[PDB]
């Protein structure tokens, strides 16, 4: 497994998923499927494209990508015609959270609740406010502890310092 | 009701594979841009499975007749504007086998031929299906593969027999 599974959609085209084996997307294997509206859908697709895999689970990616050459149902030409997207990602057997990259001087923080069961968009927003607040940047975060599909009940998160010793800390993503 | 349009696979090597779009009955490319013409039968029950993998594909067999399929493609898809073909599609046959229903039309008659010590192709019984047809001074209309024995490896088959309708000739010289 040289790749992480994952779907991508663009309403319009046919669903691409990541190519365990080499590392790159391919379009929908029957040229039939197209974007997804639910989650409990999404993860049937995941599992549909890796049957081989126990897929358990989906999660929005963090940053969107961008996706070349989308085929359209019917048409026979996939023209090169670039999409950025958040891909979906299509998590395997026990969920287990994501390890984060701590640079240096920056705090991993977590947040969760027994009672709580929300989206990853939720958690983003809560991780983002959390650093916002002590004046610091959101560099990375995670799902913890799952409660449905696409559904969590905490975020795990990394906040760095707008600037270390007074030299600026920047990094560059997502837009 | 809402039937759907037997699967099946088309190749012209150079070119990328077709498949039949069991949804509205028109020929689609290849899914990854790049599977190309096969040359094992293995091989085409394979690509059966890749393309249609909703459905129990578990033979395949030649279509009687060549179809005529527009625009194909070469790799990557990026260029599918191209001269009509004329290629026998390969049927991918699901779940499991049961002899074609043929269509006995008037003054033919319907005839068909099983040796089970025998696991032939496809080509094999077209010809006992012509040549029989031939031994009675008839032509063959139509003909069906029976009780297969491994992949497009039958041991009969099944046809119709018609009247010639042909214009023969004889010469005179001196």
């Amino acid at each position: 497994l040289l790749a992480e599974p994952q779907i991508a959609m663009f309403c319009g085209r046919l669903n691409m998923h990541m190519n365990v084996q080499n590392g790159k997307w391919d379009s929908d294997p029957s040229g039939t499927k197209t974007c997804i509206d639910t989650k409990e859908g999404i993860l049937q697709y995941c599992q549909e494209v890796y049957p081989e895999l126990q897929i358990t689970n989906v999660v929005e990616a963090n940053q969107p990508v961008t996706i070349q050459n989308w085929c359209k149902r019917g048409r026979k030409q996939c023209k090169t015609h670039p999409h950025f997207v958040i891909p979906y990602r299509c998590l395997v057997g026990e969920f287990v959270s994501d390890a984060l990259l701590v640079p240096d001087k920056c705090k991993f923080l977590h947040q969760e609740r027994m009672d709580v069961c929300e989206t990853h968009l939720h958690w983003h927003t809560v991780a983002k406010e959390t650093c916002s607040e002590k004046s610091t940047n959101l560099h990375d975060y995670g799902m913890l502890l799952p409660c449905g599909i696409d559904k969590f009940r905490g975020v795990e998160f990394v906040c760095c310092p707008l600037a270390i010793e007074g030299r600026k800390l920047a990094a560059a993503l997502e837009h």
